[PDB]
């Protein structure tokens, strides 16, 4: 599923996401996954990014069948078009490492945010 701005925007808020971070939150999805709750990347040291958030492999969910990582959760269950184990997950990410567990924040919503004045 990939949402448009705004309908990205509408599943963040109601999933509890601190609406002055929002544009933030935007900006990095956008860069992320294009707002694409199925993407997935392969890296060079052999691991996967998730969904929505582009969640790891390594560090926070299993590629098993059985749910595991920081996240204890599946892999799998990060690219259903139902976000909430995602944005459970995202969260704490963020309550770890604030916005700096991303690549695409961190080079990408360091200048101006996205304007979100129409969701």
């Amino acid at each position: 599923k990939t949402f448009t701005r705004c309908g990205l925007v509408h599943e963040l808020r109601k999933h509890g996401f601190e609406e002055n971070l929002m544009r933030n939150w935007v900006c990095l999805v956008e860069h992320e996954s294009s707002r694409d709750t199925s993407k997935t990347n392969t890296n060079r040291n052999g691991s996967k990014d998730y969904g929505l958030f582009q969640i790891n492999d390594r560090y926070w969910c299993s590629k098993g069948a059985s749910p595991g990582k920081d996240c204890n959760v599946k892999c799998s269950d990060l690219l259903t078009d139902d976000i909430t184990k995602a944005a459970k997950c995202a969260k704490k990410i963020y309550k770890r490492h604030r916005f700096d567990a991303w690549y695409g924040w961190k080079n990408h919503c360091q200048g101006s945010l996205p304007d979100i004045s129409s969701c």
